[PDB]
């Protein structure tokens, strides 16, 4: 089962828009984190944008270790089958663990797609394989200047959705989408400095499936970080006009 595919038909069909946070695995801690991520959904998100953080000092090796990553990833999956959950990180983390063996432990904690910043679409081989070979879909971005060879490429490459960055990462997104359609790729939802319900409406009236936004969620989280109670709140209030913007 996709579950991109599967979503993306269920919002066409009601001529409604995706919204998708995204959210550091591990803010503040693995306990808040796995609240804020149910709340998000709880608000209306769509699908979940993840993103994978990676003997002196308990200040120098502290973080979230890959391991206590994909446990949360599979709690997650348990609490919340039909949403999408893509990760997005870099490649030192597959590189590290092996890319199938990175891989494949995605296919185990069930995440659809990833993807890995720090590599061009020339040389995804190695991650393309690796990907579909478990699963997982391939994602790539695609810049607004972006010319028709590299067009094509993430268009035949790419699964599930393709991430359309915004000018500010130059053609109009309204033009962009609609080459994006034609050489049939995926679905694309807008990236880049998307924080107001505004920036989400005219996203969706461009064409893009949906909007993904990262900043304003996080200083919502860090303006509360001692306040988990009133961090919750705080987080379905600002989600709730998002996830509006995209209906008809």
């Amino acid at each position: 089962m996709e579950r991109y595919e599967s979503l993306f038909a269920q919002l066409k069909e009601r001529k409604e828009g995706a919204f998708v946070p995204f959210v550091t695995l591990g803010d503040p801690g693995i306990e808040q984190s796995l609240k804020i991520i149910d709340t998000l959904i709880e608000a209306g998100a769509d699908a979940l944008e993840l993103g994978i953080p990676f003997a002196t000092l308990r200040a120098f090796a502290a973080g979230v270790t890959p391991a206590q990553c994909f446990e949360m990833l599979a709690l997650i999956r348990q609490k919340h089958p039909t949403i999408p959950i893509g990760l997005l990180m870099y490649a030192n983390l597959v590189f590290n663990k092996g890319i199938d063996e990175f891989y494949a432990q995605c296919e185990k904690v069930g995440v659809d797609s990833v993807l890995v910043a720090d590599v061009p679409v020339e040389e995804s081989a190695p991650f393309r394989q690796a990907a579909l070979r478990h699963n997982v879909a391939p994602i790539f971005i695609c810049p607004p200047n972006a010319d028709d060879d590299l067009l094509r490429q993430i268009a035949s490459y790419g699964r599930g959705y393709t991430y359309l960055l915004s000018r500010a990462g130059a053609l109009p997104l309204n033009h962009l989408v609609a080459k994006l359609k034609e050489y049939n790729a995926a679905p694309p939802l807008q990236g880049f400095g998307i924080s107001a319900p505004d920036q989400v409406k005219a996203a969706i009236d461009a064409g893009a499936a949906g909007a993904i936004s990262g900043s304003a969620i996080v200083k919502i989280i860090e303006q509360h970080i001692n306040e988990p109670e009133k961090m919750l709140a705080a987080l379905k209030v600002f989600v709730q006009p998002m996830k509006a913007a995209t209906r008809s």
